[PDB]
């Protein structure tokens, strides 16, 4: 079950969109913790979310609040369609978006950010504390490394793997492996 | 409340699909006007939109219209997902098309046209009599500027500003702010 | 009415697909024939699918599997939004994903794919056995062509004609008609 409320740490535009996901989902209320009220291990157990975009940063916060004992729940938009055999790590601080489709045996690991409208299709594999961006699309059998971000409207050809630590573009077109960490900007996407 | 009946003023490729937001939303039937029958202020008060694409022009009409004493509505496709802190200005003349998601503390301007699939994320403006065009997105922050136009499949990076009057060209990728309008197109989106 | 039962022809990721699809439409059941079960006339009559992405083999089973006396049939995911006046070629082997939009009298010919979140707008034409891949958008009055491939996040402007047996790449931002084949890239896309 969940909680009657939550905790969003971070108060900045993603804390409040978090908040969105969050009530749509159910919640009564969202608990707000200032992220620059503050946070201690000895508040009331009620379901965490960490609001924060940064992927390094959101991942530090993860480890501590884990470490803390509170569990970090998924907030899932109720208009995200996700096929029963992908795989969502589940109580795993993911966010997912609305309109955002996973689709048949898509791994989506723990901390990823799914944002509005992006796209996961089948057998894709999201590497944890993974950003996908708003309307940001991964073809099929696509392999995201930890870490990565992937800008607003971009989008990556199927059977492609994209390195730990790489960013891509906003708007850029991957058509090409990357095996090693970078930048890649444009259509095609090409290092930067 | 709404009328039974909404006037379409356009009877080109837009009012018909005009007519299929106004349908979704439950008026009974459409009465197309010309644009090219023909309107004058003594027709029955029934609701009023506006489905002409081109900003200038629907302006112009929308001035109009409005001295005449009609009540321009806003056609709002029920699968649009509208955030509660989103500002929507009532009775504006805006289209807000299928899948849509506006989020939260976004502002939409009246006049407005946002077509299908487009996203508005968090915290932006859209000013008046702009044209967020099919699957154009807006990241967290954004300022568009009035009489905008937002080509198809186009995206604004957040934090950006886009000066009044200024084009975005259809697939283009901005990524810095724009003081002084222009036609911006490619990605990155540069001036033409 | 549809059979309890469906035949998906391809066993590949495009079929797990299908499968989700069908299941939405209630299909109780999918039935994989190999592509590579095997496949002959004399099964029983349920309804048939073609899960196969490369549209020139698409079509050469298609022609086989109808004259063999199947029904295909289309797959229509219950969250695309399909205009009243738009038509969809009825048992023709379509497959149309979750969250497309075709709007006001557009028309989808036999053996089409409209994949997730692509966007059809009013009064286009899609050709038969065209793929319109992930997020792939056509502006109003568009014309694809027989047989041709628009790539994932791909967009064509509107009033614009793509010649039969082209390919538009992925990202690519057509601008210009095309009236004879060829792969364009970029944007605008280029002949390639
Ligand atoms: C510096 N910030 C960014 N930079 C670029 C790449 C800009 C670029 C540079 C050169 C050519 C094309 C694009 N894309 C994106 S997407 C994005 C988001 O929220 O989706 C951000 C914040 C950025
Ligand atoms: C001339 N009409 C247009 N021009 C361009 C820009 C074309 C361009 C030029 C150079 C490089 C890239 C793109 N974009 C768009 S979007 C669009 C729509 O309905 O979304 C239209 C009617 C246009
Ligand atoms: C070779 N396969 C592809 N190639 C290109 C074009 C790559 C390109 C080349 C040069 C400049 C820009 C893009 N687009 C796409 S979209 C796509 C899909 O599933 O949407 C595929 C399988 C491809």
């Amino acid at each position: 079950a969940r909680t009657e409320k939550i905790y969003i740490y971070g108060a900045s535009g993603h804390g409040l969109v978090c908040e969105d996901v969050a009530k749509n989902m159910g919640y009564k209320e969202c608990i707000f913790l200032d992220d620059f009220m503050k946070f201690e291990s000895t508040l009331p157990k009620y379901d965490f979310f960490i609001a924060i975009g940064n992927n390094e940063i959101r991942k530090k916060i993860y480890q501590k609040i884990s470490e803390n004992g509170f569990k970090i729940v998924n907030l899932i938009h109720k208009s995200a369609l996700i096929s029963p055999s992908a795989i969502v790590e589940e109580n795993a601080g993911i966010l997912i978006m609305p309109y955002v489709v996973i689709n048949a045996k898509a791994k989506i690991e723990k901390g990823v950010i799914l944002n509005t409208s992006s796209v996961i299709e089948h057998e894709c594999v999201i590497g944890e504390f993974s950003h996908v961006s708003v309307g940001a699309k991964c073809a099929g059998n696509v392999k995201i490394g930890k870490n990565c971000f992937l800008g607003i409207n971009s989008c990556v050809l199927p059977n492609l793997s994209l390195a730990d630590d790489s960013i891509l573009g906003g708007g850029a077109t991957l058509v090409k492996n990357q095996d090693e960490k970078g930048v890649f900007v444009g259509v095609p996407a090409k290092r930067m």
